[PDB]
């Protein structure tokens, strides 16, 4: 297919990464994932704003305007003829002779983007999934969506080995987020989720869902809950651009209530469907 | 020059990294740096053991024996005719379609190694350097020498901006290590340094310096000290493969004792000089 490589869309075969690309040596870069439904990009400007905010937090200056980036992404979906699936794209600080401090010569960032045809997870949204708790050993700036993803790679592998779809992370028993999702709990019609500070990533699906909840007039409290309280909830689900609102029906052998998708989760999925192209 | 690419030494321009190399998308790999003095690799068996141990802690299986690995490093130094400088080499989990969990299939690890000419930092050892305190925000598995180095590049940039050579990190008021070195304080003829647990990397120069202290009968206490205690030390210095024993004579505008390199730091540097090729 075709890959975005800085500001060109080339055949896949044509892109080559340097060994001293700082993204390969220090994970020094940021990224995003955008879902495409029937050829249209969902919340693409929101994701581009978060890419440039992640980049500013670690002082990378992306060399293109945000509107040029949106057009390049539109081009990439066309050439690859993507119908339903996603676009992955990342930015690294550039390739420079290995050193920890920023390149003294101003080097240009390297941008890579490509598509994958991938249907909606309908069986999971319908039936729900199993999850497991994992201690959060990640760094303290989880608000940046960076390529330093080793804490999340090891947590998701632990989950996959226990036959679970996702790992719910926690710092001394306060649930923060999932290895690649935000985590919500429902108790007595109220929506709970961890506040967006440096302990979590402020997910765009998370904020779409908090908006959907204000639209069905469901109260939202952004206060953290524990692993113990998570197990006492009436309903639980995880959110991300690729898993949408995926019900969690069981954690570590314990059923969440009766092991069935709850009523408020079905109400939030129906409201989320009105936002899809 | 020539680069080691998996088990072949090829010309630098032949090496191609893939955009779905897990080292590029997740920082999912481990690395080592080995100093070479006058064509001779210093403590190369200790660095290879620490590479295989870092790879095991995150379950990457290196496909070669330590002995084939040692031969490959040796060929690399002579193909490049390196006199004094260093070898850098890293291993990643491999190229696989992007997903956080390990390849369910079986993928081979990608190995990269290359050299850089670089003389000893003699002015620093003689004169000493300035340092700054920076809070440690890194993940909790700092005992693994992994490619997730973004907390360290940000600390090192901050130090460089203040005109300092190194950032001394501290977590809960306690000095842990530098962004790319270990830290030692001397008071009343006793050597102090933080214990090697998950908060620091157990540096190979750290262990060579502790051996120097044993040989000249200087007491070593592997006990944590606070930043205020650090400022009250009679002497201070930092260690790493490329900076050896660099005296620290000032931190954030406050002199360590008289601001001159101390007596015991000098007799530790004399002892280190007898270990060197
Ligand atoms: C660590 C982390 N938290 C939360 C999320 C959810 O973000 P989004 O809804 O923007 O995809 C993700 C993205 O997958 C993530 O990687
Ligand atoms: C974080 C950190 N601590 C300590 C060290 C010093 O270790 P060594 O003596 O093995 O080079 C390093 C070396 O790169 C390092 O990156």
């Amino acid at each position: 297919g075709y890959t975005l490589w800085n500001d060109q869309i080339v055949k896949d075969e044509e892109v080559k990464i340097d060994k001293e690309d700082r993204g390969y040596q220090f994970g020094d870069g940021v990224y995003e994932v955008v879902k495409v439904y029937n050829g249209e990009m969902f919340t693409v400007n929101e994701h581009i704003d978060r890419l440039y905010a992640s980049a500013e937090k670690i002082r990378i200056t992306i060399p293109y305007t945000k509107d040029k980036f949106h057009q390049l992404l539109h081009e990439l979906v066309e050439k690859n003829e993507l119908n339903t699936g996603h676009i992955y794209f990342q930015v690294t600080r550039g390739t420079s002779p290995r050193a920890h401090q920023f390149p003294e010569n101003t080097v240009k960032p390297v941008i890579i983007g490509y598509t994958k045809e991938n249907p909606r997870p309908l069986e999971n949204l319908e039936k729900g999934v199993k999850a497991t708790f994992v201690e959060d050993i990640r760094w303290l700036r989880c608000d940046i969506k960076s390529l330093n993803l080793l804490g999340a790679v090891l947590a998701k592998q632990e989950a996959h080995e226990k036959g679970c779809y996702e790992a719910i992370l926690h710092r001394n028993n306060t649930v923060t987020e999932g290895s690649s999702s935000n985590v919500f709990g429902i108790k007595d019609g109220i929506l709970y989720t961890h506040p967006a500070n440096n302990m979590i990533l402020k997910g765009i699906t998370r904020d779409v869902v908090i908006a959907c909840a204000n639209e069905i007039n469901m109260p939202v409290k952004e206060i953290p809950f524990t692993t113990h309280e998570a197990l006492k909830m009436d309903e639980l689900f995880v959110t991300s651009t690729t898993s949408e609102i995926t019900p969690v029906i069981e954690i570590d052998g314990k059923l969440i209530r009766d092991g069935k998708v709850g009523e408020w989760t079905r109400k939030l999925q129906k409201q989320f469907e009105t936002k899809i192209p």
